[PDB]
């Protein structure tokens, strides 16, 4: 049990081989969810659910630089449900972030920001009860 929204440093930023795992319970009649990897100000990558983005549930995944979105690359299959317990995990590869869900694979996000180590902390927002939090080098 920790506050949303919930800041995880990720201490000299990401790496391939580390593995992030987020677990908690989406909210009866959730919005939204986010997972923002956060270079300082930027955002590496924005992970955000959208439960009823007109009438349907799409996953929109971005980055932000110097305030500015960029092009979002949206994904059809949505593995979370309102009133749920969830499983994320984020594997951090050489070429990109590799997301499961519930132990399968969801997505891939190709690295824009290439100062992996400076992405350094991972913010947790959004319609959840969030269990924990934390991480491990695969
Ligand atoms: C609907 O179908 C398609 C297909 C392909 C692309 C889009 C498109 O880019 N949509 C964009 C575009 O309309 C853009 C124009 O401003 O706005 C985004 S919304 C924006 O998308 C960002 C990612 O690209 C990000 O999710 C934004 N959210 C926030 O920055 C944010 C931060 C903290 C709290 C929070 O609460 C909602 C929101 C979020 O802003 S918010 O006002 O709705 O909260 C929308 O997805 C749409």
């Amino acid at each position: 049990m920790l506050i949303v929204p919930y800041n995880l440093p990720l201490p000299g930023g990401v790496v391939p081989r580390m593995l992030i795992t987020i677990l908690g319970t989406v909210k009866p009649n959730a919005n939204r969810i986010a997972l923002d990897f956060q270079r300082g100000n930027d955002v590496a990558f924005h992970f955000n659910p959208r439960f009823n983005e007109n009438n349907r549930r799409v996953i929109v995944c971005n980055t932000k630089l110097d305030n500015n979105w960029g092009r979002e690359e949206r994904q059809s299959v949505f593995p979370f449900e309102s009133g749920k317990p969830f499983k994320i995990q984020v594997l951090v590869e050489p070429d990109h972030f590799k997301v499961a869900v519930n132990d399968a694979h969801l997505l891939q996000y190709n690295h824009r920001v290439k100062k992996l180590n400076e992405i350094s902390k991972l913010g947790i927002s959004g319609d959840i009860d969030l269990t924990s939090a934390s991480y491990t080098m695969i």
